């Protein structure tokens, strides 16, 4: 048994959890939110007690050490040298990493020179990575890329039509994200049927307020939704996904929209709550569209049509499909979401259990089908936790 | 028997055919550019070198001149190509004489082709004005497509209010071929769920169920689907705002990358011509070789879209340029689609056949030639001559 710490670093947050290794059980979890700002919070949970206090966070400096702090104040662990490996989420790792790496010095210098691409987040992701090599000196750690599982897409698929220049100078090119959680449920789907994923032609659908779909053949994923950046793709909360690039030159010349005009546009006026007018929020526009509103009605449709011709695509791409996974909030949780989904798909012998779709079972598909469609929790943060051990304790 | 002329008028163009209905039959056609003025018969050729006006005068005056027609009064109706006819045309229209200002007032949407389409319209009503003309939009075939198919997810006001949505073009071609293949298997078109690819120099892919269009790849602008001579098609659109922050790309820049640029000619690095960029990778060019992959890929991956939206397929066209000439391009789109019972048979697909699918498939995928002047001839019949 290994004690194993998944970290999650935001701009103003570090998420935690602490995993008993390899049977998976959470020891605790928590989020230390607001940081730097006032109103922050730290919040801690036990599989029995939950604690939550508002204190001054300084820095992730300052919310690195309350965290080390609580695990022994708390009895979470006898010492902190009883923590085995600390696994990092990071958001891009470009072209260089196919794979989990152990930090290491050069590891980080990578990490850094990475930050052009996720401004918002590599940075900070390798902050959290010298935080606890600084507070954890002795402890193994492994950073854990967004995109590297999609980094088996092959040029037909990761490359936009533009000129060459864009790709072999700018660097602009698809890279895709959620792959923790693809490479999760994938693999998760396959030790569930007993089959190797190799075997299976699987399509994943990660549908939460962020949402993406991934395409997986031979245990490899061959393309996704999410782009450049995680904002294309389909229709999510309050990213649009892949809109007609000619509306943007429009809009610049039209209404005289900055760069970041257009980004904000992109990113948080649409989606949900830019088609509802209600919010971003799936349960909620689903309450104001059974109501009667008709545009949270067309934005559940939308949303669902989006999602159903980016698998339209991928079944095409690998000439077939095995199984459809849902993860994610929505598709964790929304059997309207999956039968909206997954309705007049006999072309491909796919029908959904009704019974078993309202119960989310772990499998919905009808007794008849030849396509099994799963219903999977995701577990980045235990699929981190794996990559630790793999690359960390090989032992 | 009548006499139609087909018109199609373009910012430094002006192409015509006068067909013989319901025949079908050519009387003559022709084009003048640079405004050279080119006139095929049946078993003759006219071309010369000499404001839209001048080609419209030369042209009629051709007509009664070189033996066509024994007099400009034998034409019994004119139809013109519109580009962008908006949400307000459904359908072709008499040009009568606020058709005419509503199609100028859509200019601000199209606005390279529309007025130049209205002014040829103008012209033939002052020189014909006794022939009744009707107009035929690039549009009108699309706007079927339910609201789940031309809403971007963007705030609503950017539709409701600013008329930004998915329009789609083609229209009148998309709408030709898939009648076509519904008459050449002698079956209701509404019988079939059609995907019908026009390639040529720009490209789109269009679905046709229960006899209308469901969706087609084209968007706001004919720039967006997939991917063209120059045209880019779909990208993330996020690649924009980036472009602006770290190269200071003004709007208009960023038009001509996405519409001038990029497509074939941009990622071959070789050429905007299919043929060209084929024979470019024949002879060992790896970015010719990747531009034809990307190509046929984002082709897929549309009607893939279209297939699952239908719930399946029945036939696949191919049309355009491209689509009827290059059998390659058709079997690159073609591959490992047995999963909808879809495969080529290779000695059709090498001399084009009208019918390219294997014996054994469920599919039909057919090579249709595109033939929008007789599509046009078609609704100026039906709308200028009901009898």
């Amino acid at each position: 048994t290994y004690k194993i710490m998944a970290i999650n670093a935001g701009s103003s947050s570090l998420k935690f959890q602490l995993l008993n290794m390899p049977q998976g059980a959470l020891l605790c979890q928590g989020l230390i939110e607001r940081i730097g700002l006032p109103e922050a919070r730290f919040t801690l949970k036990t599989s029995a007690q939950k604690w939550q206090e508002t204190l001054p966070i300084a820095d992730h400096h300052e919310a690195v050490t309350l965290l080390l702090e609580a695990l022994t104040g708390r009895g979470i662990l006898s010492s902190l040298q009883e923590i085995d490996g600390v696994g990092h989420r990071v958001a891009h790792g470009g072209e260089r990493f196919k794979d989990a790496a152990l930090v290491c010095d050069d590891t980080l210098r990578e990490i850094e020179r990475l930050a052009e691409l996720a401004p918002l987040h590599n940075p900070v992701n390798a902050l959290g990575i010298r935080l606890f090599r600084q507070l954890l000196p002795a402890v193994p750690a492994v950073a854990v890329f967004d995109t590297a599982f999609h980094q088996t897409l092959a040029p037909e698929a990761w490359l936009y039509p533009l000129p060459w220049r864009y790709y072999a100078e700018l660097g602009i090119r698809r890279y895709g994200f959620h792959g923790t959680s693809h490479h999760y449920v994938s693999s998760a789907l396959a030790e569930k049927l007993g089959v190797p994923l190799s075997a299976l032609r699987v399509v994943s659908c990660h549908l939460g307020n962020g949402c993406s779909v991934c395409a997986i053949k031979g245990g490899q994923s061959v393309n996704t939704s999410m782009g450049f950046t995680p904002q294309s793709g389909v229709m999510m909360g309050t990213r649009s996904g892949d809109i007609d690039p000619s509306i943007l030159p429009w809009l610049v010349e039209k209404e005289g929209k900055s760069a970041q005009q257009l980004s904000q546009l992109l990113n948080n006026e649409s989606g949900l709550l830019g088609v509802s007018g209600v919010s971003s929020d799936y349960r909620d526009v689903e309450q104001a569209a059974d109501a009667g509103n008709e545009r949270a009605a067309l934005a559940l449709s939308l949303f669902a049509e989006r999602i159903r011709a980016t698998i339209g695509s991928y079944i095409m791409q690998m000439g077939g499909l095995d199984a459809l996974i849902f993860t994610g909030g929505i598709g964790e949780n929304s059997a309207r979401a999956r039968a909206a989904i997954c309705r007049n798909l006999h072309f491909l012998g796919l029908a959904l259990d009704d019974e078993k779709n309202q119960r989310s079972a772990t499998f919905i598909q009808a007794d008849n089908a030849l396509v099994k469609v799963a219903v999977i929790n995701t577990n980045e943060e235990l699929m981190i936790a794996r990559d630790v051990m793999r690359l960390a304790l090989p032992q």
